[PDB]
């Protein structure tokens, strides 16, 4: 029976609502939970879902080299799978393995409609409107490591105000955009969910990069390639598309 | 040195235009040739480019189990890599390995502008406008296997008209759209290149599926994971985007 680590994140993973108490895997629902169930049907495994304790996706500490979040769970073999909106990135791929992508996306900007802001460059050239990202995720790492002037500029701004502009979760960032003059750097798939529910909000500019979400496994795990094959079947049958429609003004 | 199989297909791989005759790797240019060059630098290998002899991408004969095209070259261990617009697919992943995607795309429709045709369903429910795809490619195979009624019906139409409506290459399909009442089922990245050069053509409807192009290797090859990591590096530093812009350019 596989241990599956995951993280709360609408509409990928949420606590299911019921008038009565819920237990075990039945406590969860969402795109990624449907995915996991489909994978289990194809590959024939049983599983137990566990929310990652530190509530983080996974990044490496620049001082002591320690990983955290779901990535660390995999490295340490505390979980067999990570099934979540987990970005496949160069630094992660060096320490854990990934199925091929079940969704493709990119970093973009969440802000309000009807403003003069039309791009990342517009944000970088000013300081009145604050902007930030989720702490310890792929988006933050992209800016921290970027050698592109605009993004390097944006990282200087964010890192000099880490405490005030970086947030612990997408939900926290979305709330900042809704209640203050703030633009949030986040993934395009998730922006699409937000903007279908918050009609005053919109994506600003296009995609800043491109990346996929993959199922994570410890490095060398035979499940990575098996899950790739199952994902390809699910995509080709139209199932992933139906799941997207179900979960996603 | 590695042997690299590939296929001619604008703007991924082209014969370089020249008055002088060119030899060896010098003969080729394109998005996929730049990709290959970048990978060679990162991974530190040299290589010989060879066009796949049978001119096919790769499909399995549903009677005798035999594969052809670039997939076959890899299976037979005749090539170390296939660097081309080669779709990562369920059936192929069972017989060869792939890097993670350097490009993401979907099946869509290439047709003329100004008509009421707005979706695959609109094509499926009539016969006056013929439609088809590249023979023995991932696009045709998607239709051949789909349980979706609309796509199953389109397959019945195409398979029963194999000789007239399935073509040997994107190029032939594009010419057919331009010269006759015909809609061509083809990959969206390639449609984008075409519609930027032909202002009377357009994509019809959205993407019908989603897939990626990856570098193919024999199953079990150490190069699959190594190339994944190199692709991730190229993406993250902005090079894949610059490469697309260069070759795609109303
Ligand atoms: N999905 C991201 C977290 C959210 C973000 O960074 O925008 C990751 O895998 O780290
Ligand atoms: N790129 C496709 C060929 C073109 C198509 O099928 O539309 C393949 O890998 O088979
Ligand atoms: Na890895
Ligand atoms: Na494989």
């Amino acid at each position: 029976s596989l241990i599956v680590t995951t993280i709360l994140e609408e509409p990928y993973v949420l606590f299911k609502k019921s008038d009565k108490p819920l237990y075990g895997n039945d406590r969860f629902e969402g795109y990624c939970i449907d995915l996991l169930r489909e994978l289990s049907t194809i590959l024939g495994f049983t599983y137990e879902i566990r929310l990652v304790e530190d509530g983080k996706y996974g990044a490496q500490d620049d001082v002591n080299g320690q990983w955290n979040g779901m990535v660390r769970e995999l490295i340490d073999h505390k979980a067999d799978l990570a099934v979540a909106p987990l970005a496949i990135t160069y630094v992660r791929e060096k320490v854990i393995d990934f199925s091929k992508p079940f969704m493709t996306l990119g970093i973009s900007i969440l802000y309000r409609k009807g403003t003069p802001i039309d791009s990342a460059d517009d944000l970088a050239k000013q300081t009145k409107i604050e902007y930030g990202a989720v702490e310890d995720g792929a988006t933050m790492t992209f800016f921290k490591k970027s050698k592109i002037s605009t993004y390097d500029k944006m990282w200087a701004f964010m890192s000099s105000r880490r405490q005030s502009v970086l947030v612990k979760s997408n939900e926290e960032g979305i709330q900042r955009v809704l209640t203050s003059d703030y633009a949030f750097l986040m993934e395009s798939t998730t922006i699409e969910f937000v903007t279908q529910r918050n009609c005053n909000l919109t994506q600003i500019g296009g995609l800043i990069d491109s990346k996929g979400y993959g199922v994570g496994t410890p490095m060398g795990s035979p499940y990575a390639d098996k899950i790739t094959i199952a994902i390809l079947q699910l995509q080709e049958e139209g199932k992933l598309h139906m799941m997207k429609e179900k979960w996603w003004c």
